[PDB]
Formats: C-alpha cells, sequence, structure tokens
C-alpha cells in the first residue's frame, strides 16, 4: 500500500481506559495489570472489556497507524463512533459503531455481523490500519507482510467522529500479558 503519508500520531486517552490498563507515560502503549489501577470510575470508561480509546477525534480526511500485537493470543483493533456504548455487554459490529478486527483462539476474523474469517498466511507482529472518512473505508494491513491487505470495510456509515480503537483482551491464559504498541512514523 501507499497510505504511510497519510500518517498520524495516536496517543492512548486514560480517561476512557478499564480500570485495570496500564497506560505508559508516552501515552503509546498499554497492557493489562493484575489488579485494578486505582483509578476513580467515570461514564467514559470501558466496563466490562480491557477496551480503551485514542485521544484524537477525526470527522473528515485520511489517517493511517500502526500498531504492535508482537506475542499476543488475543486482541482488538480499528476505530469506533465517539459515542459507542462504554457499559455492560455489546457486540463489536458496524451496527454498534465499530469498525474492528481480532486475533482470538489462533484465528483472525472481521468485526462484522456476523463475524468474518480473514485469510492471514503470515501472523501479523504489526498491523497498519487506514481511514478514508469520506469514503467510508477502513482497511488493515499485515507490516509482517510487506503490507498486504488483510480487510476493507466499504459502504461505511460512521454517523459521528471517530476514535482509534483498542482492546488488549483478557490474560485467562497467562500468555496474553504483553502490551499493544503505537509504532513510531
Ligand atoms: C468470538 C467472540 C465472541 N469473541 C470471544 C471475541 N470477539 C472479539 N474480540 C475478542 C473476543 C475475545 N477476545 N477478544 C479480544
Ligand atoms: C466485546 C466482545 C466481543 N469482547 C471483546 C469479548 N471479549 C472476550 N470474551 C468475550 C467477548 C464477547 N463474548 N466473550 C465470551
Amino acid at each position: 500500500h501507499h497510505h504511510h503519508h497519510h500518517m498520524v500520531h495516536i496517543t492512548l486517552d486514560r480517561n476512557t481506559a478499564n480500570s485495570w490498563l496500564i497506560i505508559s507515560k508516552d501515552r503509546r502503549q498499554v497492557r493489562m495489570g493484575d489488579t485494578h489501577q486505582n483509578v476513580s470510575d467515570n461514564k467514559e470508561r470501558f466496563s466490562n472489556y480491557p477496551m480503551v480509546l485514542g485521544a484524537q477525534r477525526f470527522s473528515s480526511g485520511k489517517m493511517y497507524w500502526e500498531v504492535d500485537v508482537t506475542q499476543k493470543e488475543a486482541w482488538d483493533l480499528g476505530v469506533c463512533r465517539d459515542s459507542v456504548q462504554r457499559k455492560g455487554q455489546f457486540s463489536l459490529s458496524p451496527e454498534n459503531g465499530f469498525w474492528t478486527i481480532w486475533l482470538w483462539q489462533d484465528s483472525y476474523e472481521a468485526g462484522t455481523s456476523p463475524q468474518t474469517t480473514l485469510h492471514i498466511q503470515v501472523p501479523p507482529c504489526q498491523i497498519g490500519i487506514f481511514v478514508d472518512y469520506e469514503a467510508g473505508v477502513v482497511s488493515f494491513y499485515n507490516i509482517t507482510d510487506h503490507g498486504s491487505l488483510i480487510y476493507t470495510f466499504s459502504e461505511c456509515v460512521f454517523a459521528g467522529p471517530l476514535r482509534p480503537f483498542f482492546n488488549v483482551g483478557f490474560n485467562y491464559s497467562g500468555g496474553n500479558a504483553a502490551p499493544l504498541k503505537l509504532c513510531p512514523l
């Protein structure tokens, strides 16, 4: 792909984070803590899952960023509406304001409803995410495999400002402690 020149500097918004997440000083990394991280509750925090938003809001233009997923067993990545539900249980789909892919139980899927199987020969260590607001497109790229296309959501109906979306996943197995990291431009 040739989307690299739309690179944007994403930082994580602490206030949206589930209370067990640990966000680094530079706001560029996030991991699952082994306990509540001693923060006060607020209406922005994702309560039920290990999720956090980027601070940046996008309402026009073309945007690109990269995320490191090295050695993780489970995670979700993409974008979401600024007004997605924070509390309780919910489906990760465009109907609920999410445009995402994930890894779970050794397979990759796109968060359509129902979910779509992805075809990945080279497990990615870094994922590229491209958003074209005007076109209604969200695309995902395998940086480990020379930028090959993973998935394109087209005909997107964003219906609001978009925020970068992250889920570090649970660590029930003891094999999913590694962080998500925003990769340098
Ligand atoms: C098969 C569906 C319902 N599950 C379990 C999931 N869907 C999307 N992201 C997920 C999971 C599990 N972990 N993460 C990060
Ligand atoms: C929001 C949902 C899709 N997420 C991230 C989930 N994560 C982990 N386990 C899950 C789910 C859903 N069901 N189950 C059993």
